[PDB]
């Protein structure tokens, strides 16, 4: 059930330090795997390297709490 | 000429303050207009914003030399 998996995708990347919401989010599946893509709202002061930690960090923590996902691209914007 | 029109591309990108580099660049006509997605490295020192307003300044100096691109989307990644 796909929107069960979309609200816990939300979720795990919102607990992750410096996630000011998800912008978008498209989620599909592949057989029984999931393959999403990203954009989390991030300070616009950050910088670019810290929003590409940002990033790495929501990946590692959604894929580790959603086993299904196979592929999970995130990237960043300011909000 | 696709060529020659994404040469001026990446060459009018590089122009603008805060370029490091063109990353990709995926370019198509629709009918006799472009339509273009780019990726442009920025220091990753630089802010989220900071890279926003350099994005913003690619999409404007190459919209204006090349006056067959009807769609230019424009972002950014520490190189």
């Amino acid at each position: 059930h796909m929107e069960a998996v979309q609200n816990r995708i939300v979720e795990a990347a919102e607990r992750v330090p410096g996630v000011r919401g998800v912008i978008h989010l498209r989620a599909r599946y592949v057989g029984q795997d999931i393959w999403a893509d990203m954009i989390i709202g991030v300070d616009p002061e950050n910088t670019v390297e810290q929003a590409h930690e940002i990033c790495e960090a929501v990946q590692a923590a959604v894929c580790g709490k959603i086993r299904r996902i196979e592929s999970l691209h995130v990237s960043a914007a300011a909000r």
